[PDB]
């Protein structure tokens, strides 16, 4: 089991697959090389704060089944994964610190029935065999599965999961799993929650009669359908573009709507996945621009049952909402019974 | 009250340094800065700078994120700093001038732009900020820009686009269109009247005149027989000859934007930096024609009809200068038997 | 006369080395090349060889120019080094052999072709630049490509494309197809009869066959009836299985761009260089169906039908060889009942 | 009130961090601190941990520098991590325990040592500063080292040196020899009586009884014959055999001492951490003889003595056991015909 | 079997490569390799040559831990390879050569030396491995040494002193003095007879003939009288002239011995390699009288002065060759009224 082992199954078979073999190896800055017909090519660069040579070999042992995406797997609190290795693609890096039973210089275990995993969150897969024995003798962990599995109560999760980096619905394989948590032995009775849909602007497809009503209908046609008058979509979804301080523009599929008309430029500032994302953003049409925009990718559907329900009364409230396994804090503000805005916070 | 892991507080929360007080975790590894949320490392900042990387990112905190006047415009004015301020070069990625003023231990010359080793340089006062406009008329040599008229002081119209975040744009909801006040060994200068470019790129190019949609839209010989543009070579300058294995001609940014939507090219930009003439290394997929350095300047078409229609035929060569973007610019005019053989800037 | 500060001054001025005299200041930190332009750096070149990073700046910086035979050709026709010039693999983003011959003082080996270490090596010689032809007669083993006729040698007909400053393109303006010779230990051999492959992409696919357009447009089950695949698992082999966990088929690039024409899918090239057979990790993003190695080939679909329909059908398990690029591409052929399981090419 | 300009504020003007408030510039290059004195950059400090630059940087100006025990007697008592301080690992360059407690926010697990994280982990707490007594007492695992007696808790005397600033010795105008209390999983233990090693090299080698003056300066068999030692091979372990090409025994730190007087050699350290029982690949000038493991501890040399003599002759081979350190050392024990052939340390 | 974890587990239990089963962690940061030891970092090796990290430290482990010939010697006897073992550079802490043979599949050009690419290359041949000396007999070029008699051929006795893990040393547990045997196409040429360097340093000089310690004692004019060296300009040659602002001779290692025991001077190797003659800046702390370039060589006293006294002292300059280290070592002679001016060796 060796740098040169590892750079073998790279090559040929895409990923560590547990073919022995070796080929030459040179490592020179943040970068794998290995000689193929006499000259380097590349095989990886390290843009991880670990040693290249570690940091590779976790890369090679990325789990490329379907997985849950990574903030699902922080919003339950997952401090490790059990005998894999998910890769955290929006940071090109490991999702975890350590690793149990994959890479000698990560691993605080080989096995999670060791002393050090029981006080830590360790996620569990239902497809490996025997793991699912193992998430109810451990002390805190987190457990997905493609089927019931006996004596526990499932919690249905997101649609979407993350395959090789690609986040998407499963046709050919599953990508929605039941989840299991346990805390100090007790198992949890996980929350109904608000799924995020995790799309982006480029490719954004709507996914409910209303988002394609949204697309289509101009703002005030939209407004009179599904009757948001006085909850100010205009500002929170739509966005205002008229003042050099940008106003709204909260809601994901508001971004992809106007993003199709007129370009705009959104600065990543935290590049990582979270429910819920704050961009620098810069329209390059108007000009207007705002240092901190939050914005989220609710199911429009499950964001007007969110802000219909609200108390139009009080003038400045903080609101709650279950979305992806967390508890999300949402700033309402209001003016004689109508909505100011209402966004939420990372 | 300065500090690597206070500026770090202010990107996290406020996108840029916004003054906050706060502290977050900081590593700095190889070139790159960065910070710890729910116990993994998150990059805040790849330096790309000659500067050391944490230096470079307090200076990228920094930066102005007002609509600013494009680097070439400050390079071709002569500032050399900027007060109390960071203009960001996007084009490099790196800070635009070598120092700076009151803005980062590291790098300041000075703590304010009256001091004395502030006098022999060209400073960049921005009126929009308060004292800034006082600041202008006691110093020796500076460059102002404002939003309104300046009392006694005649303005200079500058162009309609300013920076914004690295977004070069026409502002509609903020003003990018300023006024232009230069100051040399403290007597007010006359700025000479000048033409603009347009700053545009191929991806997005959108034409800014009537002549410009005829140009995209009509054939080569329809558009020059509309414009009566005959002898001035326009087949060659503009529209570009991709006959030979040298490329010939093509110096106007619209006659690229005109050729990528019919097939795609390379543009190698081998000196990357924000200039009024920019040189490439272009190589056109469909035909195989390149050229080593293909000088292109982006003016309005009809800012380029008038220039070359008030030259002289007569000489076989000469050199012709322009003023645009407040500098002057080098053309060179080869002409045969009357009619316009070329017409080249130089960069 | 060789000077790293005179290899960037060609660089700022020429776009490449074309041997001017001159220098400029330049620095070097990490591994980049920076030069100083009106009092700030300015990026020039960013080192991903495994060399030193001023050595690598010289080899790039004295790059050919010319159209040159893809590098997948020259590898497979076996050349281990060029003659007076660097073939740049952009590809690799590094020089596309080990060493040099009369080129960079820190990796030449030789100055001239026909010192005693360049016998037993391949040298690639360019019969466009004077000399050449004659140095591939006095060299014992070596490639030479010509665009026309040389006395006393059958020439062998190259592919339509080269490549020209990184972009593959079929010339117009100047000839991207060679005549193409080579010896062996002083003996001209005769090159054999070979397809080509297309060097096209998914995003600027376009058909070059009338055959090939009829893929395009036409319905699966048409094109099929049409051309008398049926039995050759063109349904899977080309058009590709979405339905199972593991994606099946899938290897001729024509096939990947009519799938990419509706859906996204994920192409990770876990060996980045330039071969006839390539290796990528897909993954399609509305099914979710996957495979770890692919191999895929941009064969002209009516090549492929012909080499298809010429195999036997008899065998479980044959090992088909096929000539393409110069080189014995092995095919993994799977029969049953008399008709096509799979077919696919291997690295 | 933490930062990167002010851990730098304190090295500079207290040579440590000693909580003083205030900044300085500071740029960060490679894996070096660099601060500007009169224009110039200085450099602080040269990471050579395996940590990011500014975080080693911070962890070494918190480090202790107080006489502490050495890392190896630490790392013999179980110690995963130490309370409130850092114990700089000298012989390493590099902080000797992965995390941190309560000292910096990067590598910190916790904040003070009664949190649940510490609970498995063996704590090492220092009876000189206020509260840390009583934090051992209620600590599940710990190590605990005071100057006066502990109320009902029986002391463990350590060794007579400690480390201060790097440099190990015996105290004279500061105490360093502790009291030394173990506690495992909330009982407390009993630690062993043991022996010591004497922590000296060979460039300032200094005997420490009458025999060990004795051995430097008689002969080697004027030594064996007043102290009684025929039949314990001392001329092999101790003297060292130079006679073959493989070096023989020199497994005493003494017998290096004295033959390093009469003739230098090389030690190679390629193992370069504290240890009891250290490996050397030993090369002697005079000879040529050398060795690729050669394993050295420095007892003094009454304690080998009496170690030795109180074994079994009767037994070919056998492993012995020594309590050294706090620790089990194992040592093999090669005898023939009633005499020791040879008796080694194993690391 | 070949694997970076492998070697690094020899280098922890074994010193170096011996060709043991076993792996340990190991990290890789900037050019270090670091493995872990009971929860921490510790270093192994550290880069200092050209080549990769993890490539350089294969090469380091697997060196020949036997006396093998000082790499100046290998160097003059044309040595480009060694068959079948790592000649470590301890004065460069690199490989002594670019490539390898059966070593490492990085570095390898050939498994066996027999091979093709080979045989224009001198292969060094250690016959103390069993099978080498009959590989000597097979390959066209080569060195080989032997510490016996090889039937057939005509000896070339060696220097007294081997290099052993870096230590220059004249063995006397093993043997140093080999038998120096080479081929050049095949032929067995006859080595010429050669004076040797003595390869000692200034800390550690000792005389080594009745001449030199008369040197070292008896002062500079008694010692020349004794000698009959008047007219030699042994005042100006060997005993240095420091009265004027240039430096005066001192090309002679035991004349710097002398001059080092009684007042310190600098010596800045500008060119750190092994070599008979070496070139450095000195500077006298004592007079400030310093040189550019010191050519210095150590030979023994004797051998200097028959190579100066058997020279004519007609002609007023003249290029006398000498052979040391089997190398044609030149001289510069300046003679005047037959007496010699200066006479020092160049590089
Ligand atoms: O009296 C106030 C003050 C603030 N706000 C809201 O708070 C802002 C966000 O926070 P901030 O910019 O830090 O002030 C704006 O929300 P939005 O434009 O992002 O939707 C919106 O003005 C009010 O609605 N009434
Ligand atoms: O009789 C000549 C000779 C040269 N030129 C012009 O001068 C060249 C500048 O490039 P160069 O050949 O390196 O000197 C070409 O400029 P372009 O417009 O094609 O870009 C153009 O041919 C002429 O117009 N008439
Ligand atoms: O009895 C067999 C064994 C293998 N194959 C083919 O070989 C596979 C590729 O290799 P593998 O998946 O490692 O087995 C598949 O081809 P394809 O989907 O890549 O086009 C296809 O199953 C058969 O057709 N009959
Ligand atoms: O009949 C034997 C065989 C071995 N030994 C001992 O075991 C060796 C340990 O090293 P090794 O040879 O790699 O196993 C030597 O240890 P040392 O004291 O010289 O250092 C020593 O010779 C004997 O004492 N009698
Ligand atoms: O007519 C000459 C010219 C040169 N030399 C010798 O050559 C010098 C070395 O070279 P340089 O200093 O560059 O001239 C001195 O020798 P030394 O002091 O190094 O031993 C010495 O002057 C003469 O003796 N007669």
């Amino acid at each position: 089991m060796s740098l040169e082992n590892v750079a073998f199954n790279v090559v040929n078979k895409g990923h560590f697959d547990g073919q022995q073999g070796e080929v030459p190896v040179s490592i020179i800055n943040n970068t794998v090389y290995t000689k193929v017909d006499g000259v380097d090519v590349e095989l990886f660069e390290n843009k991880t704060t670990l040693p290249v040579n570690v940091a590779f070999e976790l890369w090679a042992k990325r789990n490329i089944k379907p997985v849950p995406e990574v903030k699902i797997l922080n919003n339950l609190g997952v401090d490790i994964a059990a005998n894999t290795v998910i890769w955290d693609y929006k940071r090109d890096a490991p999702a975890h610190i350590s690793t149990i039973g994959v890479c000698s210089m990560t691993d605080i275990a080989k096995k999670p029935t060791e002393t050090i995993c029981a006080p830590l969150t360790v996620f569990f897969d239902g497809r490996v065999d025997g793991q699912v024995d193992l998430f109810r003798n451990a002390r805190n962990g987190v457990l997905i599965t493609e089927g019931s599995v006996k004596g526990l109560q499932p919690s249905v999760g997101p649609k979407q999961a993350s395959l090789n980096g690609v986040t998407l619905i499963g046709e050919a394989v599953k990508t929605q799993f039941n989840y299991y948590k346990k805390v100090d032995g007790v198992v949890q009775q996980l929350p109904e929650t608000y799924f995020t849909q995790s799309r982006n602007l480029q490719e954004f497809k709507p996914r409910s009669q209303m988002e394609i009503d949204f697309l289509e209908l101009a703002m005030d046609e939209f407004i009179e359908r599904y009757k948001l008058e006085g909850y100010a979509f205009e500002h929170i979804v739509y966005g205002d573009f008229s003042h050099s301080q940008l106003g709204g523009l909260h809601l994901l599929i508001g971004l992809a709507k106007r993003f199709k008309e007129s370009p705009f430029e959104l600065e990543d500032f935290i590049p990582m996945d979270s429910t819920v994302k704050n961009y620098f953003i810069t329209d390059a049409q108007t000009g207007s621009s705002k240092c901190v925009c939050s914005v989220i990718d609710l199911l429009l559907d499950d964001f007007v049952e969110i802000i219909k329900s609200q108390d139009l009364s009080v003038v400045s409230k903080v609101v709650k909402v279950t979305i992806d396994y967390t508890e999300i804090s949402f700033m309402l503000w209001c003016k004689d019974g109508h909505v100011e805005t209402f966004y939420p916070k990372l």
